[PDB]
């Protein structure tokens, strides 16, 4: 009888597919206009419940569960950084999906990987559900790099497609995001097809170290440095000299 | 009216969707067969054509075309990098796909904003062509064309700088085959980029504010590779891209 206390994406997909018990979130409203497109019921003042999905920011899944503290129940978590330890309780479990969430985009659940780890009652529940949406995942105190790696591989290279576009921003580019995602896209694609020491290509791969130095001073003249330029350079020459 | 120099994938590009006047090569047969698929004939050692695409290695480009010699034509390259300039010339032009040249996966031509940059009277030759290909492109000064390539470079080159890192510390872990788990954690975003604005599409624990993981995920970085110097910078623009959006 899944339960989930977000309201916003992730829950929305978890429902989607797990399609009952209730959905709480700090306003009926939001609450209630999901459960009426899956259904359930609703509140953060809500019933007794009894397993509970805590789908909401890190640094809040703690204290939000105990502060319902209500029904025998399993105690669940989408952070792919803490445990299920942090509930300190009985049945505690912590399913993440390496994906970010656009609602639709994720709707190809089949592809994503989920890192599990719980106690007694609570593990299987998530290798159950896990196993519900796609094929398998992965069990984990190495919580941290685990995550880590879920952060520099679908968070950071936002830093890098923004840098890309304001420089094309600048250079007129109205609307780049077509371009920019074609590239990136296709380093994705590359990254996969080719394993990452085959997959890369540009100026260091090659030599042409004149272009990677007039580049420095094309990067430091549009921002105000060249540091995260001169890491990711000293990054790929590692990966190219593999 | 086009004269191509240099057998390259990328010509067989152009060749294709455009049906034509020469095609020169080092081999004769290798002209000789695209003029067999497409309409021409060959030799560097060639005859004297008179508008030339010198599409071959950025490396070459100028030089080759000083040992072109010929009469009335515009000049034309490829280069993401170089500009037209490169030919001192009174027509000259350049014109660049974003894309890398399967043949076939081609038939994305569609899908291929061009970056154009040439002369006065060199441009609108290259400006026409773009439209017809693709009607997606946008012209640039030849004195901007490094800042143009720059970009290229961090939206195509530069991830894999993220996926090494990742692919290392999944091997840490013992993770089976990596690069897929990587493929499907970057394509989310490398996709989500396209139905909405580049800072529309960052979902991590900054955009959150778990400065508490966003903290320890820092200490746990140095304590994987040495420094914590590319963690730093990432997250300041990513916090960067964040704020952007409390507006
Ligand atoms: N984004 C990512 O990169 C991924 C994150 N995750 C995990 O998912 C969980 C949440 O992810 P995320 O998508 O960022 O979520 P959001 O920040 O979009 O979540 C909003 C939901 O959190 C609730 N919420 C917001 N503030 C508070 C608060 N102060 N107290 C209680 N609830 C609050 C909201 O309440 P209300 O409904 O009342 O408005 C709402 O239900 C985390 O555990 C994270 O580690 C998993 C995979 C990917
Ligand atoms: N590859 C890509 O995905 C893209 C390339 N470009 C641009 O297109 C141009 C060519 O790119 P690229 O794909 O590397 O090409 P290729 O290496 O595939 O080009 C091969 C062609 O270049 C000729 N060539 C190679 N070396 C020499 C030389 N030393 N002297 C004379 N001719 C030579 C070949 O000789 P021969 O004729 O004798 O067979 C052949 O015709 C560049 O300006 C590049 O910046 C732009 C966008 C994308």
């Amino acid at each position: 009888v899944l339960n989930f206390v977000g309201t916003g994406t992730l829950t929305r997909f978890f429902l989607e597919c797990l399609k009952i018990g209730y959905i709480l979130s700090r306003s009926i409203d939001r609450a209630r206009n999901l459960a009426e497109v899956y259904g359930g019921k609703a509140a953060t003042l809500e019933k007794h419940p009894e397993v509970v999905f805590v789908i909401v920011p890190d640094r809040y899944i703690k204290t939000v569960a105990n502060h319902l503290n209500l029904g025998d129940a399993v105690l669940v978590h989408c952070s792919g950084f803490l445990s299920s330890e942090i509930f300190k309780k009985s049945g505690r479990a912590s399913i993440h999906p390496n994906f970010s969430f656009l609602e639709k985009a994720l709707e190809m659940k089949d592809q994503i990987v989920f890192g599990l780890e719980g106690d007694e009652r609570g593990l299987p529940i998530v290798k159950k559900i896990a196993e519900e949406i796609s094929g398998k995942y992965f069990v984990i105190e190495k919580k941290k790099a685990y995550h880590l790696a879920a952060v520099i591989a679908s968070n950071f290279p936002v830093a890098l497609a923004y840098l890309s576009k304001r420089i094309y921003t600048l250079l007129g580019l109205d609307e780049p995001e077509l371009l920019i995602h074609t590239l990136m896209k296709g380093v994705a694609d590359n990254i996969k097809k080719m394993r990452v020491e085959c997959s890369l290509t540009g100026p260091v791969k090659r030599g042409d170290w004149q272009v990677v130095e007039e580049e420095r001073r094309e990067y430091e003249k549009i921002f105000g440095n060249t540091v995260l330029y001169d890491e990711i350079v000293k990054l790929l020459r590692e990966v190219a000299e593999s």
